[PDB]
This record gives structure tokens, sequence and C-alpha cells, in this order.
């Protein structure tokens, strides 16, 4: 059980204004930290946040949170669930903001809500390191979906801040599961509607990704293949091919028309982690894997995913019989026989 705790900076709140917060399970005898973010889509505007807030309303409120959650798979601290990391430090961020992660505007009499995803990031990690991030030798930010592209936009940040706070020694790295195309869709954009809500969000990108696209175009950095080559922080990248929240966006759910739609689709997305060292990409229709109990389960090329992400830290000290990049060639879903069930 990880346990909870509101952020004393009760300026840095959920979309309701109620305050942000993590769940922390602290181990004594480690100096890393692993700091995870939740998924769970976004809204877009005043409207579509309303009918958000009926019915999922943990996703922008912290009024009814539970006082533990369970750490289930890269959370869990028993090594037979957890080979990579069971003895770090375990913090899970409640995603609040609805906002993947990059808002940084508060509730005001113009604002029906507030979306603060950019800072609540930094407010967490300033209040951890009174209770001993400070002491840290790795800091590994991970997430899943929404959470894993929040990862791409402030990983290099989270480096930034700690940086200028005077702690050059924490290590910073990336772990980025299922939030990797702007592709055409298979039937009759999606697109639109991330362009719409930086805008509605005051939402942030990094810098020098900022800097690439120009005002008005920072939508593109949401985007993997676009965001990623302008990191400086090591990031690992998790992603299937045939991803069920890409394929939902493209309006699948077989005749050749969309037999060839989808061998193209796992096609680009191999292409476009050709040049990604650190990777995990099997043949499979799923979304996230790194905090299910049984994500020890899936293989590529006989590697699993705890055992890749150990060889990635290894190579942060090729190496022999322990690979890193790790992307399957098979051109259809569940060609992999280790995928999900
Ligand atoms: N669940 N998906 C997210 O959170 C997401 C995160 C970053 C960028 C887009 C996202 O979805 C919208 C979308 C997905 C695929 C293609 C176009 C648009
Ligand atoms: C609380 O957070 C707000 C919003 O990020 C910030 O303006 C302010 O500096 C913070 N307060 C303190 C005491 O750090």
């Amino acid at each position: 059980d990880l346990r909870l705790h509101l952020l004393l900076n009760t300026s840095v709140t959920c979309n309701d204004g109620s305050p942000a917060g993590y769940y922390l399970k602290e181990s004594r005898g480690s100096r890393r930290w692993l700091l995870f973010l939740e998924g769970g889509w976004y809204c877009f505007n005043r409207e579509n946040c309303d009918s958000r807030y009926d019915t999922m309303r943990r996703l922008m409120s912290s009024r009814d949170w539970p006082r533990t959650r369970t750490g289930t798979g890269i959370l869990s601290s028993q090594p037979e669930e957890n080979p990579y990391w069971w003895n770090a430090n375990m913090v899970f961020i409640p995603y609040c903001s609805s906002d993947v992660w990059s808002g940084a505007s508060s509730k005001s009499e113009k604002n029906e809500y507030a979306f603060m995803g950019a800072l609540i990031i930094q407010e967490v990690v300033r209040e951890l390191l009174g209770r001993g991030l400070s002491g840290a030798k790795v800091l590994l930010l991970a997430g899943s979906s929404a959470g894993g592209t929040g990862v791409l936009l402030n990983v290099d940040r989270v480096a930034e801040q700690l940086e200028k706070l005077g702690y050059p020694a924490i290590q910073v790295r990336g772990l980025a599961d299922s939030g990797w195309l702007d592709n055409k869709q298979y039937r009759h954009a999606p697109t639109e509607a991330i362009r719409r809500g930086i805008r509605y969000w005051n939402g942030v990108v990094p810098e020098r990704c900022r800097r690439q696209f120009q005002e008005g175009e920072e939508w593109n950095c949401f985007f993997g293949y676009k965001v990623y080559p302008t990191l400086r922080s090591p990031v690992f990248v998790v992603q299937w091919l045939f991803d069920e929240a890409q394929l939902t966006v493209d309006n699948v759910h077989v005749q050749e028309g969309l037999r060839l739609y989808i061998q193209n689709l796992g096609r680009e997305l191999r292409h476009t982690l050709k040049d990604v060292p650190a990777s995990f990409a099997p043949a499979c229709l799923s979304h996230e894997i790194i905090i299910r109990s049984h994500w020890t389960d899936v293989q590529v090329k006989g590697t699993s995913l705890p055992r890749a992400l150990h060889c990635w830290d290894r190579s942060l000290h090729p190496l022999k019989g322990c690979p890193v990049h790790l992307v399957d060639s098979c051109p259809w879903p569940h060609c992999n026989p280790s995928c999900p069930t």
C-alpha cells in the first residue's frame, strides 16, 4: 500500500479546485525513486469537461480519493511481481487535470476549471525532496497512456528543476508506456481536439520542441515521434504496435482494405522506433502494461520487459545477451505468441 498525501501548497489543484496529491511508499534502503503518472484521456472544452465531471469525477477532483492504493506491476514491492525495481521508493501521482499533464492555468472568474498538470508534477517533486528524494541517485519518471505522453512532455523540465534547485547528482530518466501517430483514419479530426485543448489549458510543451514548430503549432509536440528527438534525458519507450487507443481513434473495430490498413499501421509505428535505442514494441493488440500485475509475461525475441529495463539500467552505467532495443518485425496482431489474452 502507498499512502495519500495532499499537496501542502493548496494553490496547486485538480480541475475543480480541490488539492492535488500523490501516494507514497518509502524504501529507506534505496536511493531509487519511481514517480508514475496515471492516464485517462482528457477534455478540451467546457461542455466536454462538464460531461467528464459527472461520470469520471475522480479524474477531476481529490474529494473522493481513498487514503491508500495497492502498488502493482512496476509499483509492486514483491520481487516475484517486480523483478526490475522491487526495492525502490514508489510514487503514484493521480491524473486529475484532464490536460495530458501539460496545463498551467488556475481556476479564476474566467476559468470554470483549473488545468495544472505540468505544475502538479513540479510541486510533487518539490515536496518529495523533504521526504528523502534529496538523497536519490536516479529519478525515473514513468507513466501510462496520457501519462506516457506526459513523461515525454515533462521529463526534461523535471531535470531542469532539480538542476536549478541545486541537485546535480540526481539522474532523471523517463519511461513512456502506451503514449506514442497522427495518421489517416480508416473511416471518417482527432488532432483538432489537441490543438483546441492546448489553448483551453494554457498547455506547455518542451522548449526545444516549441522552438522547432513555433506559435500555433505546439500540438505537434504531443506526438512521440516528433517530440522525442528534442529530448536530452534518457527515455525508454514501450508501445504496442497495434495499440487499442490508436485503433479506436482511427475508427477500427477482415477484408483486404482493412488488412492493408492494419499492416501499414504496424509498419509505420515500427519505422518511427528505428532510431530509438531503448524501446520495447510487441506485435499485440492491447493498451498499457507497466502497472499490470502480469507485465512480466510478455517477451520480444525472448526478452521480457522487466529484463529490458534492467539492461537499460546497465547501459547507463552493446551488452552481451542483455538487449535494450526490442521491436517485433512480424506484421499482424498476436504474431508474437506471448501477447496478452
Ligand atoms: N488516450 N490518448 C491520449 O491521451 C493522447 C495523448 C497524446 C496525443 C493524443 C492522444 O489521444 C488523442 C489522439 C490519439 C491518436 C491520434 C490522434 C489523437
Ligand atoms: C504554490 O504554488 C503556486 C502555483 O505554482 C506558486 O505560485 C507558489 O509559489 C507556490 N507557493 C509556495 C509557497 O511555494
